[PDB]
C-alpha cells in the first residue's frame, strides 16, 4: 500500500478529462539519430497554463466553498492550482521562492491570485504555506505530496500508454516526486514490463542520492540549477512508490541541460523550460548508453514551457 | 492569366504529399481574446527543415529532375535548406548563395544539410547576379525562391490544407516577401473559394509589397531593409506581382516593434518557436489597421511559416 493507487488515478482522469486536453506526442528524426533510440515527446508544455501541473491542481480543486485555496511553488504548480481554483470562484495565495523566474511570478498574478515570497528552500516554503493556511483559513493543497495531486499527474501515463502502446520506458523528469510517483503507480500496475526512469539535475540531486542510500535525503544546500522547477526535495509520500517502482534515476549537469533545451528548441520548435530538458539531457548522457539496446521505444515527458527567455539570454550557446 | 493556375497547385501536392507534413492548426484562447478574432494558426514551423519552404523545393526538384550537376539558388535561409534537403534526397549537389547578414542558424544549417555556401551582399540585385553566376559557374540549374513556377505552385499547397482544416475561414494572413507563398495561397483561395479574404503581412521595414499595391506598379525595395523579419526582405518579383496586384484583398505593414511584441506573444502564449518572420502575420492581426477589417471577418487563420531562429541574434532584442 502506498499513499495512491491506481484506483485513485483512474478516478483523477474522470474528474479531469473534461476540463484539459489531451496533448500531442511528437517525434524528431534528428534526436532518434542522435540518440539511437525511437523518442516520443508528451508535449505537457501545452497544457492549460503551460505544465502538467494543471492535472494535480484540477484533481486536487475537484476532490476538495473553502475560502481560499493555498500552495507553496516554483511557479508551475501555482498557476495551476490559481487557475483550477477560479473556475470555481476560489481566492488562491501561493507562496513563490524569491529566485523564481519572472515569467512564472507574472503569470501567477495574471491568473489572479495573491503571490507571497518565501525564501528559497524546503523549509521556508513549507513554513511560510502552513502560515499563510493558517492566516488565511485556506485549504492547503502540496504541489507533489498531496494523494489527489499525485493521482493527477499520474494520468499523463494512462494517455502516453494509449498513445504510444509498444512504449518500452518513459523518462520524467524529477523534483518533488509527485509526477514520478503518479506516473509509476499508473505504469506498473497497467504494463509493468515498461520501465519507469527519473531524470534529475546533478545540483539538486535528493532523489538519486536518496535511491543510491535506500533512505529519503533531502538536499542539504538550497539547489542552484536553471531546472528551477525540480528544486523541491522528495517527500515522505512520494518516496516509497520511487524507492519501490521507479527503475533507474539518471543525473545531469547543468550544461547538459543548457544543451538538451537548445536542442530541443532548434530540433523540434518546441519551447520547454529547461526543467523539461531534463529529461532530454538523461537519454543524450553518458550514463543512458548502460540501458540495454532492447529499451528502443522511448517516451520523454516535455513536463512544460514556462521559460523566461530574458533569464535564458544569459545562457544561450552559439555553435562552437 | 497568371504563371501558375490551381491545376498547378493540385499537382504539386501530388508531387510532394509523401514527403512533407500534414502540418496542424493550433489555437489560442489568450490570442483569440488579444485580438477579438477566432484565431487558427497554420504550423509550417514544424515542416521538415523548419519552415513552409520545403513544399516549393521538393515540387521544384520533381518537377526538375526529368540530372542536372547542382541545383543553385539564393535564400536567406530557408529556401536554401529545403532546396539542399530535396536536393540530397536525389543525390545532387547543392549551391546556396546566401546574404551576409544572413542569421547564423540558417548559414549553419545549410552546411549541415550538406550545401555549398556562397555569401553576397544583401540585395535583390546580389542575390540575382550572384545566383546567375554560380548557376554558369556549376552548369546547375536555379530554382528561384519565389518566382520559379513549380515553387510558387508548391507553396500554395498550404491553401489546400488550411482550406481543409478550417472550411469556415474568414481570412488567411499571410507574410510576403517575394510573394512566392502569398501568389500560391492567393491562388488556390480565390480559385476554391473566392470570399475568402487573403490578406498580406509585411514589415514597414521592408515594406515593397505595400507600396506596390498603393501604387499600382511594381515598387521594388529601394536600399537594402534592414528588419529582423530577416525571411521577408526579397522585394516581390514579376511573377508573383500580377497575382498580388489582382487576387490579394489587402496587405497590412508591421513594425519592428510590432513583430517583436507578437513574436514574444507566441513563444510565451502557445510555446511555438516561430522565428520572428513568422510573427509578421500575427503582429499585423493585432495591428491598429487591422481594426478596420469588418467584423464579419472573424475567423482568421495565420500562417506561422517557420520556425528557423537565431537565439543568439534574438538576445539584442528580447525583453
Ligand atoms: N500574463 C502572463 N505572463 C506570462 N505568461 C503568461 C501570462 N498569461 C498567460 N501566460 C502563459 O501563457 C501560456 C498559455 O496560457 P493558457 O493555457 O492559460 O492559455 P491558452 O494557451 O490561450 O489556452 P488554450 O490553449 O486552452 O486556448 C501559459 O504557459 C501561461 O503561463
Ligand atoms: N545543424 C543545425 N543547426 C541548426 N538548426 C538545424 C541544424 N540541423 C537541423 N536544424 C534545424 O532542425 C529543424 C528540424 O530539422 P528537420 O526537419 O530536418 O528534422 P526533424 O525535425 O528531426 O525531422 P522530422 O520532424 O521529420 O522527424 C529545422 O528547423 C532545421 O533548420
Ligand atoms: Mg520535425
Ligand atoms: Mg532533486
Ligand atoms: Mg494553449
Ligand atoms: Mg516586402
Amino acid at each position: 500500500q502506498y499513499d495512491i493507487s491506481f484506483a485513485d488515478v483512474e478516478k483523477a482522469h474522470i474528474n479531469i478529462r473534461d476540463s484539459i486536453h489531451l496533448t500531442p506526442v511528437l517525434t524528431s528524426s534528428i534526436l532518434n539519430q542522435l540518440t539511437g533510440r525511437n523518442l516520443f515527446f508528451k508535449c505537457e508544455l501545452f497544457q492549460k497554463t503551460g505544465s502538467f501541473k494543471i492535472r494535480g491542481a484540477l484533481n486536487a480543486v475537484r476532490s476538495l466553498k473553502p475560502k481560499a485555496v493555498v500552495t507553496h511553488s516554483s511557479g508551475n504548480h501555482g498557476q495551476a492550482l490559481t487557475y483550477a481554483a477560479k473556475l470555481e470562484g476560489i481566492p488562491a495565495y501561493i507562496v513563490v521562492p524569491q529566485t523564481a523566474p519572472d515569467c512564472k511570478k507574472l503569470a501567477i498574478q495574471a491568473y489572479g491570485a495573491s503571490i507571497v515570497y518565501c525564501e528559497p528552500s524546503d523549509e521556508s516554503r513549507e513554513n511560510v504555506a502552513k502560515r499563510v493556511t493558517e492566516e488565511t483559513e485556506g485549504i492547503m493543497v502540496h504541489p507533489n505530496q498531496e494523494p489527489a495531486v499525485i493521482a493527477g499527474q499520474g494520468t499523463i501515463a494512462l494517455e502516453v500508454l494509449n498513445q504510444v502502446p509498444l512504449v518500452d520506458a518513459l523518462v520524467v523528469p524529477v523534483g518533488g516526486g509527485g509526477m514520478l510517483a503518479g506516473i509509476a503507480i499508473t505504469v506498473k500496475a497497467l504494463k509493468p514490463s515498461v520501465k519507469v526512469y527519473a531524470a534529475e539535475p546533478s545540483n539538486a540531486d535528493d532523489c538519486y542520492q536518496s535511491k543510491l542510500k535506500g533512505k529519503l535525503m533531502p538536499n542539504l544546500y538550497p539547489p542552484e540549477t536553471i531546472a528551477d522547477g525540480v528544486k523541491s526535495s522528495i517527500g515522505l509520500n512520494t518516496w516509497p512508490i520511487i524507492r519501490d517502482l521507479v527503475d533507474d534515476i539518471f543525473t545531469v549537469t547543468e550544461d547538459e541541460i543548457k544543451c538538451a533545451t537548445q536542442l530541443v528548441w532548434e530540433r523540434m520548435k518546441l519551447l520547454i523550460e529547461p526543467t523539461a530538458g531534463v529529461g532530454v539531457a538523461a537519454v543524450l548522457s553518458q550514463h543512458f548508453q548502460t540501458v540495454s539496446p532492447e529499451v528502443k521505444n522511448i517516451c520523454i515527458v516535455l513536463s512544460g514551457g514556462n521559460v523566461d527567455l530574458t533569464s535564458s539570454i544569459t545562457w544561450v550557446k552559439q555553435a562552437e
